[PDB]
């Protein structure tokens, strides 16, 4: 079972379609209208069901057209309120009906951010947009809140005239809504079964610029130009993505370029990847968030984790695919690149948490844990390194794609688990179980910390990195007049990036040699946002108080959690910005994302 939702599982009943008509009222800062559930029994004598709500307000329940006796159960703190549903005819295993439920959200809603005019590019109109991975689709309607179940749905969404309506779908159209000619209805079409936390919803003053055949690009008419530059690889990752996954089945790939308060680096919102504008570097060397967020429209979108315990299938197999697509387009060396960075990166994760923390599973118990909480970098380095450790021992990435293609096939429009996964490995590679009972799948899988056996990593682009890297720790303070600007010239941004990632390991630095790498390399002149990141961490914990205006200047004016986090409590840690940092996260707190304001305030004590 599903820990995480209140809600009938699969083997009781299960939604084959949503049908959702709602409105957009910004004034309220709500979404008002009905939620039409198909719904099919998979049980004899059914009497009842029970759907997942988190701060939803229910006006009715209607079924066959008659109003249906319904009740809401104690709030269960980031579960929400269980919302039980009493069937006004018993049914059969198999009988379908369909429940219309009329609600409306909380202005709090966990799923939703409500931005003003004035937080927006265009400082005219209010912008709203969803994000309900993991859990979070039961703050926007009720629905069987859980990944083991999926559903197609159709959509009406009715919005001021002068904005535009977005949703994870084909647009279907859109016309004068006849009850109230202030207003548009668009409409919406999703005909491959998906999991609700793949429901996406944005409206604002969105226009559009078409990038590829299948590609147009969504955002504030300031963002647009910038965007179709930035993203004008997608069709040729989208064409490698399908020679690894086999056909793309969604028919459109749209970008949105959400404003800067977007949490993640992107999601994977079928027809509709949305994307953080800290992507937008300049020079494209981002992109790969591009390649992870196309990868899951084949691992994730059409293999689906079943519970939320096996989010690592979602992102480990995701990665493994990204890493492919920009080894396609830049060469083997470079994913071996990106693959030993991915490494780097868990160790990190596994030092900061601790090599025994529950979190540093492959695979996690997440009952009694908010899935907000328990989110890292850890199911998708961990996972990646397994697979890529796999691949070493299995015959090599020519041999390790085979599986992953019969995989997708295999799974495509399911629900899965560990269990599965491993299950068709062995079946898959049944010429080879003596090479895979060779693997420590106790370690790998349940145990906490860094993965038993370190995969092979060509070292060719990151020898360099380490070289500077190292020749700066190792520095005295007779050695730093021998830095200068002609040490970065064989560098490309990826490499800049790694070598501050290498000795940022290494923090503090003494503050005379950090004061050096300014006068020498100015990196406080650098826009790319991971390159900042890095260098503004660096600044922080070597201790030095000019840096303390930038890092706190990079954490409120863009909430990518992978950035804000840690800087926000790089910022706590240092005794000089403590106060500033908690002074301006109260400050920020009411016009931040509902979930990054938790978040950073459960990591500042507040
Ligand atoms: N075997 C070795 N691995 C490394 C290494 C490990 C992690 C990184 O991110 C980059 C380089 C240095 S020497
Ligand atoms: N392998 C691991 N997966 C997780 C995880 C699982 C589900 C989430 O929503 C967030 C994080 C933590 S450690
Ligand atoms: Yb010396
Ligand atoms: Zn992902």
């Amino acid at each position: 079972v599903d820990t995480c939702s209140l809600a009938s599982p699969a083997s009781v009943c299960r939604t084959k379609h949503l049908h959702l008509r709602c409105s957009v009222d910004f004034t309220r800062r709500t979404l008002t209208g009905t939620a039409a559930l198909t719904v099919q029994s998979q049980e004899d004598n059914l009497r009842s069901l029970v759907l997942d709500t988190k701060d939803l307000t229910i006006e009715k329940v209607v079924i066959n057209g008659q109003e249906v006796k319904y009740a809401l159960g104690e709030r269960q703190s980031y579960k929400g309120s269980p919302m039980e549903i009493s069937l006004p005819i018993a049914l059969s295993k198999n009988q379908e009906i369909v429940i219309e439920i009329s609600f409306e959200t909380s202005p709090k809603s966990s799923a939703l951010q409500w931005l003003t005019p004035e937080q927006t590019s265009g400082k005219e109109h209010p912008y709203l947009f969803s994000q309900c991975q993991a859990i979070h689709c039961r703050a926007i309607l009720p629905c069987q809140d859980t990944p083991s179940v999926k559903l197609t749905y159709t959509a009406e969404v009715s919005v001021p005239k002068e904005l535009v309506a977005l949703m994870s779908a084909i647009r279907d159209g859109e016309t004068p809504d006849p009850e109230d000619p202030s207003r548009k209805i668009y409409k919406f079409i999703q005909k491959v079964p998906i999991p609700c936390y793949l429901i996406a919803l944005v409206v604002g003053a969105l226009e559009s610029r078409q990038i590829g055949p299948r590609t147009l690009v969504w955002s504030e008419k300031e963002q647009v130009e910038k965007s179709a530059y930035e993203f004008s690889e997608t069709e040729s990752m989208l064409k490698i993505a399908e020679d690894l996954g086999g056909p793309y089945v969604w028919g459109q790939y749209d970008l949105l370029v959400l404003p800067p308060s977007f949490p993640y680096g992107g999601m994977e919102n079928p027809c509709l990847t949305f994307v953080t504008p800290t992507l937008l570097a300049g020079d494209k060397s981002l992109s790969n968030v591009i390649a992870h967020e196309i990868s899951h429209s084949w691992t994730g979108n059409l293999v689906t984790n079943k519970t939320w315990d096996h989010f690592w299938l979602n992102e480990g197999h995701t990665v493994y695919l990204e890493r492919h697509i920009c080894g396609r387009l830049f060469g083997e060396k470079f994913r071996h690149f990106n693959a030993l960075g991915g490494w780097g990166e868990l160790q990190n994760s596994v030092k900061t948490f601790g090599e025994t923390h529950p979190f540093t599973k492959l695979v996690v118990d997440l009952t009694d844990i908010d899935p907000d909480v328990a989110y890292s970098s850890v199911p998708y380095e961990k996972g990646f390194a397994l697979l890529f450790y796999l691949e070493q021992l299995l015959g090599g990435p020519e041999i390790f794609l085979g599986f992953l293609k019969a995989y997708v096939e295999k799974f495509s429009y399911k629900s899965i688990t560990t269990d599965d996964w491993k299950d068709f490995l062995y079946s898959y590679f049944k010429d080879k179980v003596d090479v895979l009972n060779q693997v420590d799948w106790n370690a790998w899988l349940y145990s906490p910390g860094l993965p038993p056996i370190k995969p092979n990593y060509d070292m060719t682009l990151t020898n360099a990195c380490i070289a500077l890297s190292q020749r700066w720790i190792t520095a005295k303070e007779d050695d730093l007049n021998s830095f200068n600007a002609t040490d970065l010239k064989d560098l490309s941004s990826h490499q800049l990036n790694e070598f501050l990632a290498q000795t940022l390991q290494r923090a503090p630095l003494p503050l005379g040699h950090i004061k050096r790498m300014q006068e020498v390399y100015n990196f406080n002149a650098i826009n790319n946002s991971e390159i900042r990141f890095r260098w503004l961490r660096l600044c922080i914990q070597s201790k030095w108080e000019d840096a303390i205006p930038l890092a706190l200047k990079m954490a409120t004016e863009q909430g990518r959690m992978k950035f804000t986090r840690p800087l926000f409590k790089d910022l706590a840690a240092f005794d000089k910005s403590h106060d500033q940092a908690v002074r301006t996260y109260q400050e920020h707190k009411a016009s931040m994302h509902p979930v990054t304001a938790m978040l950073v305030g459960k990591d500042l004590k507040v």
